Order: structure tokens, then C-alpha cells, then sequence
């Protein structure tokens, strides 16, 4: 083949594969994206889940005040 | 210059656009990708926080139960 057409041949080559590697790369950026879509999504699940934890040990720590407060006031008269 | 220099000069320049692309969405998919570990490393130190919170909530339910049960104590006399 003569060397110029040989030359146009590769750079057409060369141009087909690195619009491949973009449609491959383009892929896996979305991928990434809603991976972290989903993650994004599980951490707003899981603090709403820390925030009822929380106001559960607040109203266990309210109950344990009132049980130790009324226990000094029983115990007054253990004899 | 004759047409056959000029055509394979737009064939170079084909190239270069499209290894631009590709350099540009690669390093897109980097980005996209780092960020996805990012929340996973964030998802790890909530799920522990969680746990430690719930282990804290465990020790008063059993402070308590045992309070409750010295109560019944009192009354009980």
C-alpha cells in the first residue's frame, strides 16, 4: 500500500480507538454516579436511624433520673 | 498545499479531538470513582458511631431495669 494511504489508515484507527475509550470511560462515570446516588441515599437512612437511637437513650437517661430520684425519696424509710 | 497533506491534516486533527475526549472522560471517571470511595469510608464511621451509640443505649436500659427492680423493693416492704 502506498505510505501516505498507509498513514491516513492509521490515524483513522487511532481516532476509533480513542473514541472507544471514551464511550468506556463515559460508561463507567454513570456507573460511579449512581453508586453514589445509592450510597448518598443509605446514609440519609442511616442517620435518621443514629437520630431515633439518640432520642431513645435521651428518654431512657430522663426515666433512669426520675427512678433514681423517687428510689432516694422511698428508701427514706427502709426501717 | 495539495489536497492529499490538507485531508490527512483533518485525519490528525480528528485524532487529537478525539484523544481529548478520551483523557477528559477518563479523568471524569476518576473523579466519579474516588468520590463513590469517599462515601463508602463515610458510610463505615456512621455505622460505628451508630453502634457505639446503641451500646450506650443498652447500658441504660439495664441501669433501668435494675432501678425498677429496687423500686418494686421499696414498695415491697
Amino acid at each position: 500500500m502506498d505510505a501516505i494511504k498507509k498513514k491516513m489508515q492509521m490515524l483513522k484507527l487511532d481516532k476509533e480507538n480513542a473514541l472507544d475509550r471514551a464511550e468506556q470511560a463515559e460508561a463507567d462515570k454513570k456507573a460511579a454516579e449512581e453508586r453514589s446516588k445509592q450510597l448518598e441515599d443509605e446514609l440519609v437512612a442511616l442517620q435518621k436511624k443514629l437520630k431515633g437511637t439518640e432520642d431513645e437513650l435521651d428518654k431512657y437517661s430522663e426515666s433512669l433520673k426520675d427512678a433514681q430520684e423517687k428510689l432516694e425519696l422511698a428508701d427514706k424509710k427502709a426501717t
